[PDB]
DNA sequence: GTTTACACAAAAATATTTACACTGCCGTTTTCGAGATTGTAAAATAT
DNA sequence: GCAGTGTAAATATTTTTGTGTAAAC
DNA sequence: ATATTTTACAATCTCGAAAAC
C-alpha cells in the first residue's frame, strides 16, 4: 500500500462496509463485487436505454423500463447473488456479463491446464469445489477442453522447415472405445530435428492400424506441410513405413529406431541385473566399425545366454537391419540413441496418462496426447551441443543436402 | 433483508475505483481487488496465530488446508493462493493453519471404536524426516479394519522409530483401551514382534502373513517380460481349491522359475509352513483377501502426497498430513461390502462364539 | 397522469446425471534442470 | 472383487422472457 | 571520511520431477 488515493478508498470501504471479524471479511468482498457489478450494471443501462430513473421525457416515447431477475453469479471470491433488472421491450445486453453468463473466463484456461498437467475431470471438479467453492462438473471439464479443438486442428497444419536431418518415428498404444468396443489403438509421434539444432514434434496421427497407405498419408502431409527431404529415418519395424518411404522420399536412408531395440531387450533382463547389461550393451553400438560391434553382440550373447536366453535373439534376427548404424559418428550416433529424445516423451504420457485408461473415443485420445505434447514442447527451446560439427559431418555424408 | 437495496452512499466509493483503475471488464476489477487487499489479509491473518495463547476456523485455512491435503508444496499452495489473493505463504503460516486441527485428530486418535472386528489389515511405509535438527527414519503404520456391518472404516495410525516388540503391544494395548476385545483374522506382513504381541493380546486370534504384500513383493525380482507367465502362475498358487493342491501348485512354480530367479519363490517356500495357509475361509472371502486393492490405493495415495520429498520437521506435521490425506478418502469410500452376509455366515459358521 | 417494481406461467439456454464399455497386478535413491533466494563484495548513494 | 475414466445422450437447473397489475415520482 | 543500499554477478542453495537402482 503506497498509493494514498487508494489508501483513503480502502479505510472508506473498511469504515463503509461494516467490516467486522475473520468471518465477515469474505462476505464483505462478495458483496463488494455483486455491489461494484450493480453499479456498473446500472450505468451500462441509463447510457444505452438513455432514460434516467423517473426523468421527465422530453418526447412522447412508447417504450419504457420494466423487470426483475436474480442472476447467482459465481467468480474468484465465491458463489455471489445479485439481481438487476431489465428494459420494459427486452432490448439489453449488459456488456460486463453476458446474456447467458455466469462465470469466469480468467480460470477457463487454468482448467485446461489442469486437465493437460495429468488431472482428470472428476479430480478438477474436486479441487475445484475445494477451493473455489463453487461446483464445476465433469462434463464442464470437457466441453472446457473442447472448446481448443480448432487450435490442436491448426497445431497439426503449421508450416515446416525444408530438410529435416534426423526424424523418429514412436509408437504408443492406449485403450479406446471404437464401434461400442473398447480396444488397443496405436498413436504415432513424429519428432524430428530441425537444422538449427532445435527439437520439435511435427505431427500426431491416431487410427487406421497398421496400413501401408496410411503412411504415405502421413508422409504426403509431411510434404503438404512443406518437407522435401529427410535424411534419416529411426523407425520400429512396422506395416507400412518401410514400404512407404522408399514411395515418397526415395532418397531417405532408413534406419531401425536403436532407442526402442534397447529399451524392448532390457525387458527380459531383471530388475538387478540392468546396470551392468546396459553397460556391455552400451559397447555394443559405440564400436567403430560394425564388425566390432558384431563381435560385441556375440561375446555379450555368449555371456548372458545362460540367463536370459531370448535377449539377444531379437539382435541377431534384426542386426541385418541394425547395419546402417554404424555410418553415423560418435557426436551424432550418441544424439541418435540417447534416452531423452524418445524415452522421455513415452514416460512423459504414460505419467500423464496414469489415471485415464480408457479414452471414450479418439478425439479426446487426440486432445490429450496433444495437450501433454504442447506441456512437454514448451520447455525444448534449448540447442543442441556441437551442432556445427554435426552439421558438418552431415553435409559431408550428404552433399548437396544440407 | 428482502432485498438487496443498501445505503447509495457506496457509489461514491464505487465510481472513484472503476475509473481510476479503468475496470472495463470484470478482469481489471478481479485483478484489482487482490492488489487492494492482499497485504490487508496477508496483516490480518499474521495476527491470527498471536490472537491464541500461543468451532471451526475461516473459509481461506480451510482452502488453504484442502490445499496442502492434495499434497502440494509451499510453492504450489503460493502460487495457487496468488492467483486469487495475491500474497504470500510462509512456513510459520502453514505450520499455524496445520496446527489448528490439532483437536480434530487428536479426538479422532482417541475415538471409541467397536467391540468385534471379523477383518484387521496393518499396513506400515517408512519416511525420512528431521526431528530435534537431526534426520532420521520413521515408520507410520495404519490399521485398517472392517465391521461386522460390512463397512471398511479406517481405525487407526500410529508412528513410531522402531520395529520393537514393545512398541507393537503398547499398540494392542491402545486398542483394547479404545474398546476392543476379540479379533478374528489379522492380515500382516512378517515384522519383528508382531506374532509376539499377538499372541500376548489375543492368542485365540489366527494371524496370517498378508498375502498382497506377497504378491508385491515377489513379483518385484522377476523381469518386466516375464511377469505375466508368472503372475498367471501365482494366481494357480492362491486361486487352488484346498491348501494341498496350492503347496503342490507353489512348488510346481518354483521348480519351474527357480532357473531364472532363484530367489523370487524362495520366500514362498521358506514361509509357507508358519503364515501362508489362508485357504481355511471360502473364496467369496479368498476374493477379497487378496484382491484388496484398497490398501494398495491408500499406499498410493501416501506416496502421491509426497512432493515434500522430506517432511516438515517435528512428527506433528507428518501426523497431521497422513490424518488429512486418509480422511479425505475415508469420508467417502465408507461404503458397503458385496456378498458380506455370506462371509459373515461363513465366519459365525468357523467362529461359533465367535471366539 | 408518469414510470418502475413484482410475482407468477412459458420459453430459452446451460450444468449435472446416467450410462458406457471397459481398464487396473509398482519400488527406493541419483541425477538433473532449472528456480528462488541470497552470498558477496563492491559500486553507487547519503545520512 | 472395488475403484476409476471422458464424454454422448438425457435430464435437471437455472435465467430470461410474455405480461397484468401494485407502488415510487 | 565512513555507513547504507542495491546491484551485478552469478553463486550457492534449494527444490520439484525423470532416471536408475
Amino acid at each position: 500500500i503506497i498509493t494514498p488515493e487508494k489508501k483513503e478508498l480502502i479505510r472508506n470501504l473498511i469504515s463503509e462496509y461494516n467490516i467486522t471479524s475473520a468471518k465477515d471479511l469474505q462476505e464483505a468482498l462478495k458483496d463488494l463485487l455483486g455491489d461494484t457489478i450493480q453499479n456498473m450494471l446500472e450505468a451500462e443501462l441509463d447510457e444505452h436505454l438513455g432514460y434516467e430513473k423517473y426523468e421527465s421525457t422530453e418526447e412522447a416515447k412508447s417504450n419504457y423500463r420494466n423487470g426483475y431477475t436474480s442472476k447467482t453469479l459465481k467468480s474468484s471470491v465465491g458463489q455471489v447473488e445479485i439481481d438487476i433488472p431489465r428494459d420494459r421491450n427486452a432490448e439489453f445486453e449488459p456488456k460486463i456479463v453476458p446474456r447467458y453468463k455466469r462465470d469466469i473466463s480468467e480460470i477457463e484456461n487454468k482448467i485446461i491446464a489442469m486437465y493437460a498437467r495429468g488431472m482428470s475431470t472428476r479430480e478438477i471438479n474436486e479441487q475445484i469445489q475445494e477451493i473455489y467453492g463453487f461446483e464445476v462438473s465433469a462434463e464442464m471439464v470437457s466441453k472446457i477442453t473442447d472448446k481448443i479443438l480448432p487450435e490442436i486442428e491448426e497445431w497439426q497444419k503449421r508450416p515446416l522447415g525444408e530438410v529435416y536431418p534426423i526424424v523418429f518415428i514412436d509408437a504408443i498404444h492406449f485403450s479406446v472405445k471404437n464401434d461400442g468396443i473398447v480396444g488397443k489403438k496405436a498413436v504415432y509421434i513424429v519428432l524430428a530435428i530441425d537444422i538449427e539444432g532445435q527439437k520439435d514434434v511435427i505431427g500426431i496421427y491416431v487410427g487406421e492400424n497398421e496400413s501401408s497407405k496410411f503412411w504415405l498419408s502421413v508422409l504426403n502431409d509431411l510434404k503438404n506441410r512443406g518437407v522435401k527431404d529427410i535424411l534419416i529415418l529411426c523407425a520400429d519395424a512396422l506395416s507400412g513405413i518401410k514400404d512407404a518411404i522408399n514411395a515418397a522420399f526415395p532418397n531417405t536412408e532408413y534406419q531401425r529406431c536403436i532407442v526402442h531395440q534397447i529399451r524392448n531387450t532390457l525387458k527380459y533382463v531383471s530388475d538387478k541385473d540392468r546396470k551392468e547389461f546396459a553397460r556391455d550393451l552400451k559397447r555394443i553400438y559405440t564400436a567403430p566399425n560394425e564388425k566390432a560391434g558384431y563381435d560385441q553382440m556375440l561375446e555379450v550373447s555368449e555371456k548372458w545366454e545362460k540367463k536370459y536366453p531370448a535377449a539377444m535373439k531379437s539382435w541377431k534376427s534384426n542386426w541385418d537391419v541394425i547395419c546402417p548404424f554404424f555410418k553415423y559418428s560418435e557426436e551424432l550416433r550418441k544424439i541418435m540413441y540417447t534416452t531423452n529424445t524418445i524415452e522421455s516423451l513415452n514416460s512423459s504420457y504414460r505419467r500423464i496418462n496414469k489415471s485415464r485408461t480408457v479414452f471414450p473415443g479418439d478425439q479426446s485420445l487426440l486432445k490429450s496426447i496433444y495437450l501433454a505434447t504442447v506441456k512437454i514442447t514448451s520447455k525444448w527451446t534449448m540447442r543442441y551441443k556441437n551442432w556445427g560439427l554435426i552439421l558438418g559431418q552431415l553435409q559431408i555424408m550428404f552433399e548437396g543436402r544440407i
